[PDB]
């Protein structure tokens, strides 16, 4: 009745980069000034994220609607990503692709436009006083029936010949499912892979046998892994408080930082009925769910190894501030039991945590302080839980 872990702080994995979610306000209402602050402070009934992802617009004349949300994001010290859907659509041509015509891809002759309209758009942020952390080639080159697709030969082209005149951080290939074909040809480059900033990639559909990526594990020295886009389980209308289905964001969120080693996780859009904040601005269980994580895993703490499953329906992660050496533990226990662990950080001189809890009758509820027995904390989960310890 007493399962046990480990966590051990000498053995350092990815340093966390951060979390966040998408903002659109062309397809979408832009947050509000009050949203923002709830999206981006880390108060109390706030999320606490620390990265934006907006979008590159195909029409310069909608960029201006992006200034005030990334304005106030970096001002509340979150970093900012940039994705386009289309270029422009004088650089857009069709083809049929399995049989499908009019789908879209950027004509060969213009990649170097292309450049150029990418470089336009981080100058005009920079100018409006957001610096973008990074931008990407494509939203889901891989999944384009709604926009511009590039085959894993284009993407490669632009990474090697194109990308390294961009005046930022490289984002790519942002596969719909990470899937590795889209990525391997640029990290099997040596040009296209100097030219690589970050790997992007979203979730969905991915499963836990796909996170591992053993080419990036081997070729991917100083690039950042960041899983860029998700909702999940699903996008159904008004299910961003069911329960206990919002314990499969924790568990996603587990699954990249643990299983993928992904130093980001960024949610789809921010405000809406199946997203972390609700249409009425307020968190709902599956901001929560982010922001056991979000909240307290902060930018620059470093995952370390820590028994990632140590009894069945409970998952582990612990994460390292390197200032003091303290550990942030995020524990999810998907079992309709309580679970006791006896959770083991040798060496370390910490003899207390505190602790958050949401289940499905509360949020981030600040529970009982645990007290070591030497370097051992025991814990208890309750049922259909996520607790964060400090
Ligand atoms: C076997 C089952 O009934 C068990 N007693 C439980 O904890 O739910």
């Amino acid at each position: 009745h007493m399962a046990s872990a480990t966590i051990n702080l000498s053995a350092e994995k990815q340093v966390i980069r951060g979390f966040g979610g998408m903002n659109h306000p062309v397809w979408i209402s832009d947050l509000t000034p009050q949203q923002r602050d709830t999206a981006f402070g880390n108060g109390e009934g706030q999320l606490g994220f620390t990265i934006l992802r907006i979008h590159v617009d195909e029409n310069r004349n909608n960029w201006s609607k992006e200034v005030a949300t990334a304005r106030r994001a970096i001002e509340l010290g979150a970093i900012v990503s940039a994705s386009p859907w289309n270029p422009p659509s004088n650089m857009v041509e069709t083809f049929t692709r399995n049989g499908v015509p009019n789908q879209k891809r950027l004509r060969y002759d213009k990649y170097g436009d292309y450049v150029q309209h990418l470089n336009d758009f981080v100058a005009y942020m920079k100018s409006n006083g957001v610096d973008l952390y990074a931008i990407s080639v494509q939203n889901e080159p891989d999944y384009a029936h709604e926009w511009t697709w590039w085959t894993p030969q284009e993407m490669l082209r632009f990474m090697r010949d194109y990308a390294g005149q961009i005046n930022c951080r490289v984002m790519a290939p942002e596969s719909f499912q990470y899937l590795k074909n889209m990525s391997d040809p640029i990290l099997n480059d040596p040009q296209a892979l100097a030219n690589l900033d970050i790997l992007g990639a979203h979730f969905y559909g991915t499963t836990v046998n796909n996170m591992p990526y053993p080419l990036f594990e081997q070729k991917g020295a100083g690039k950042e892994l960041w899983m860029t886009e998700v909702y999940v389980p699903n996008s159904d209308s008004n299910s961003a408080d069911r329960w206990p289905e919002a314990l499969e964001v924790a568990h996603n969120m587990h699954n990249a930082l643990v299983e993928g080693n992904f130093q980001a996780y960024v949610w789809w859009y921010i405000r809406r009925s199946y997203g972390p904040m609700k249409e009425d601005g307020t968190i709902s269980k599956r901001g929560y769910m982010m922001a056991h994580y979000s909240k307290f895993v902060r930018p620059g703490y470093v995952r370390v190894d820590a028994t990632k499953n140590p009894t069945y329906n409970v998952y582990l992660s612990a994460c390292k501030n390197k200032k003091d050496n303290s550990v942030v533990a995020v524990v999810i226990n998907k079992s309709t039991e309580a679970k006791t662990i006896n959770i083991s950080v040798p060496g370390t001189s910490i003899r207390k945590w505190e602790r958050y809890v949401t289940t499905g009758s509360k949020n981030l509820r600040k529970e009982s302080d645990i007290n070591a027995s030497g370097t051992t904390f025991q814990v208890t989960l309750e049922p259909q839980s996520v607790t964060t310890f400090v």
